[PDB]
């Protein structure tokens, strides 16, 4: 019983966090095998934040301009290369603590854990969601760039996020591990703003199922709804439109609780209309949307508190 | 910028979790030096659960009844022992990944990270606070017993909790690592109910400072309050009494933000007897009380381990 915003155990990522310095700029790097990945704006100086030509900045660098530090050991760079907005430093030494891993790109609504790091050393870990506007609501101070987001499935670390910048509204944008940004963002200090954010509908429904699994159903009602009539209502509360694919993904959870997806959609419609009237759901007075259907099945029991 | 429920990195504890099997029952153990710590109720059977005699139950078993598994390697038990409600299994191997550590007993209102485990394998990590009624609101299924809660200070893990049981309302009860129970519960299948809980006042104010530090200031006001006057208000809403020492502990947060403590107390007062008036604070519709003052200073200055 209980339900928590639960990150993955971060030990396998802790062993890969290094420190990258170029001139007077220091950030975090990801050491896997004999390569260190870090954001390419590590090569920018104070007069390079607005309109940097990274190709022109990189060609002015030798291998010995990049100081890489793994704890106390100094890894010697023997090669460097740029791929989109991530820099790849070939080092002397394969990281002995390298886990099994893969680089993946995720879609909005999907979740991942963040190991917030500073100077190559970890500060904390927490759960995150790629918002529909391709930002994340993380906890990032200056120097955290290079901190990675990840999921762990059967001792394989699927790396999905690398932090690059802080937006003027306080949310955060970054790339996948091949250097391609999430959203229309770029590694320039010029004025950027994210699109209008939106609530992750399929996640709210999965969360409602998790509340039923844990033994609460005061919010259900006797109604059902059509998918289109639900989407017409939900979008007036700034919810993402719910697709048939999402409906199919809530299949397992609909089968565990015996509540049909469009029946849970009907309950959500009433919750948006009424609020909670001084009640809570899984210890929250808002509608949580940063648990995916796979997250809920992972953390929740296989038997409902019926 | 941004503020999140941030757990400690779990890698140091990850290398200490093993599987403990006694006959039918399988739970988790903590492998440190050459000892394995785990709840003593791993010794009970379905029959014993109602009025067990742990001393007699334990006398009747030897070292080979205890199956300890560290991943793929099996650790031999060379001795078994009981210290309060935890079982100590002496093993043939000192854990090589044993970190610098100590056993610490915490206070209600204090926070820690929980490494939820199943069959000796870590599955997740999250922040807890110990409730003033000595329960914690964790996320545990069956098989999670033996999972530990910990804090970190510059390379030193401080173990403060071991999970033992779920109470009927779904909250959880456990012990420190010396086997002493937090709160008035026993490792017996019987009728046990958590006391009436209350809200950790000093933690709510620390979280309001965190909201100010993050440039979210709409709840402040121009009033004052004495300590007493605020305490008379807080007790109606079932808030823990805020002592002088709590006001002292909020000093550094007061200094950084420019908001005097009792001015923030005045701001919490109006927030209680009137509500949020539709707005939120740090993306939350509730007044969060699971951040200590130290948590707020650690997250907003980025202390590392
Ligand atoms: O938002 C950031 C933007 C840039 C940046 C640097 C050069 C050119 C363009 C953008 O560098 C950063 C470095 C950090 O360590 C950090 O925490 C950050 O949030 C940023
Ligand atoms: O609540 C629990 C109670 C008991 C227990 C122990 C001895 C006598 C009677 C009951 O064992 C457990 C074992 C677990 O693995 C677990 O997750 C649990 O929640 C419990």
């Amino acid at each position: 019983s209980g339900f928590r915003k639960m990150a993955f155990p971060s030990g396998k990522v802790e062993g890969c966090m290094v420190q990258v310095t170029c001139g007077t700029t220091t950030l975090n790097g990801l050491w896997l095998d004999d390569v260190v990945y870090c954001p390419r704006h590590v090569i920018c100086t104070s007069e390079d934040m607005l309109n940097p030509n990274y190709e022109d900045l990189l060609i002015r660098k030798s291998n010995h301009n990049f100081l890489v530090q793994a704890g106390n050991v100094q890894l010697r760079v023997i090669g460097h290369s740029m791929q989109n907005c991530v820099l790849k430093l070939k080092v002397d030494t394969a990281n002995p603590k390298t886990p099994k891993y893969k680089f993946v790109r995720i879609q909005p609504g999907q979740t991942f854990s963040v190991l917030a790091c500073y100077n190559g050393s970890p500060s904390g870990v927490y759960q995150c969601a790629m918002r529909p506007n391709f930002t994340i609501k993380g906890s990032f101070l200056n120097g955290s760039c290079g901190s990675v987001g990840f999921n762990i499935d059967y001792d394989c670390v699927s790396f999905c996020y690398m932090h690059h910048m802080e937006l003027p509204t306080g949310v955060h944008a970054g790339t996948d591990l091949e250097g391609n940004f999430y959203g229309p963002f770029v590694d320039r200090q010029t004025a950027q703003a994210a699109g209008t954010d939106t609530t992750i509908t399929v996640n709210v429904l999965a969360w409602l199922y998790a509340a039923v699994i844990n033994g609460d159903r005061w919010f259900l009602n006797r109604f059902t709804t059509t998918l289109n009539d639900f989407n017409l209502v939900a979008m007036k509360y700034n919810y993402e439109p719910l697709t048939q694919d999402h409906v199919d993904i809530l299949g397992p959870l609909s089968a565990q609780t015996g509540i049909a997806v469009l029946d849970m959609c009907a309950s959500l419609k009433e919750l948006l209309q009424n609020g909670m009237n001084g009640r809570t759901i899984l210890g929250s007075a808002l509608l949580e949307d940063e648990f995916t259907p796979f997250d809920v099945v992972r953390q929740c029991s296989g038997v409902t508190f019926q």
